[PDB]
């Protein structure tokens, strides 16, 4: 059995092979592809990649910050991770056109639409309780009562709500599936820099598996990582081809400490990953 | 360069060589993967399966039907398409709680997330003219002034309409991607049935893929099929091991003889598959 991170590596080998130059917002050239997907077990080992190291901190931070369904990057900010912050700043907000807004609210970002979906957004402090759907209480819910479902979907994607948000969802959906008390996610990101975002994505998604299984009495199955536009920024590719020539160290373990039964309930110290090895750079 | 059909053939194969034992809904049975994606080519050629005859006439037949925005039975039934006529039973609907709703209205489907996502629906002769975002015509506007953007998305998902729905829609969502004249789709399909199913929705989105490729003046791309829960009914293992043996014919052609301003205006006349050779059913 070849080393997970093998799947991304490749992955990257073959933007370079076979993409194409594609500009971006900006106006900055990158190198694409559009659909790419890979399967990263999550049995026994979580998949952080080794080749470079991720930002743990921010992943399970960030992750837990969707959960409360908070959408004020001072929240987060609070913690120790800042990569929201930007999105909430004062002027940043009034060149959307939300002076009215106060400095931190994001809008209905994907904690709002994780648990609130459809309920009419107002303040990054509001009351939603009874507003909106739970996608997350249901999903978890679904994988109990009914295993063999398959609409086990948690959709961030919402047309209406976009003109709110500070920026649209990387993640547009996930789907969860169940077979042999074993549990599957498949995370459809719609975008993805491959030397940035990508790696920190796919821990997020592996990390938020392994609650709900967890919480739901299952064994992590596989994290399939669908994308749509798979890119590099064209500047990165002479770095991205020397870590391209780095060899995975085995992938570390996780490991939840105490035993949780609600998954609002998870801590920053309910977990601890183990034998992180990661390149430097 | 291979026949493009062997993308299909080959997750048949896998499917069956790695497919576990799952069961659905019904408890019927069937074999299982979690995780698959194929590209299919629409340079030159159509992706309309071989190794068995694909019901062409309803793929057509029900795009436009989804285009027009409606979500009435009767209307597809009337086209000699009935496939959605059996969720649209007088009994049907009273089995799931919908005694008030007229026989016909599948509620609200893909034709009415796509050009009304979000507005509150009533029932299938409401006008929701100016309702809803026009998802369908808002990705054709951002395809012709700004085909880099990695937003092209087409959500049929709405948690707050999957309880007044005739049943929850197997393709989640699409996103378009342009580049080099060549505009490309991807489907995200949450439930696949390898059978009869899966050959169809290859057919439904390429063929949606070559009508936004027409109004927007780009070349057809590539059409990546991907799905969740993909399966082989049990029963549908023999025929199916039969079909694994067929060569594949080479991929017929798609014509649209006129030329079409809107994606409104559209006729099943406009198209024609030109030698579209099947296999013996
Ligand atoms: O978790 C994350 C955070 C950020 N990005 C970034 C990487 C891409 O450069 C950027 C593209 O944003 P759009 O141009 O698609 O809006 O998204 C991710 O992909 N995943």
């Amino acid at each position: 059995p070849p080393h997970g991170e093998l799947q991304y590596l490749g992955q990257i080998q073959h933007i370079l092979r076979c993409g194409v130059r594609k500009d971006d917002r900006t106006g900055t050239g990158t190198l694409s592809v559009f659909g790419m997907q890979a399967r990263y077990s999550l049995r026994d080992e979580f998949p952080l990649l080794t080749t470079k190291r991720v930002f743990w901190k921010g992943v399970l931070e960030e992750l837990l910050w969707f959960i409360k369904g908070s959408t004020n990057a001072k929240e987060l900010s609070s913690k120790g991770v800042k990569i929201w912050d930007a999105n909430g700043s004062r002027d940043f907000l009034d060149s959307l056109g939300f002076s009215t807004r106060e400095e931190g609210d994001l809008g209905p970002v994907y904690g709002f639409q994780w648990r609130h979906f459809g309920a009419e957004y107002r303040d990054m402090e509001s009351d939603y309780s009874g507003q909106g759907v739970d996608q997350l209480q249901k999903v978890i819910d679904t994988i109990k009562t009914n295993p063999d479902d398959r609409r086990i979907i948690m959709c961030a994607w919402n047309p209406r709500d976009l003109p709110l948000m500070a920026l649209p969802p990387c993640h547009a959906l996930c789907q969860f599936y169940v077979v042999n008390s074993e549990l599957s996610c498949q995370l459809y990101q719609r975008s993805g820099d491959m030397g940035l975002g990508v790696p920190f994505n796919i821990a997020s998604y592996a990390l938020l598996t392994y609650m709900i299984a967890h919480i739901t009495g299952l064994k992590p199955g596989d994290f399939i990582h669908t994308l749509g536009d798979a890119h590099i920024y064209l500047n990165h590719i002479e770095p991205l081809k020397i870590q391209l020539q780095r060899e995975p160290r085995p992938f570390p373990k996780l490991r939840i400490l105490r035993k949780v039964e609600k998954i609002d309930d998870f801590k920053a110290e309910d977990f601890q990953i183990e034998g992180y090895n990661p390149h430097p750079t």
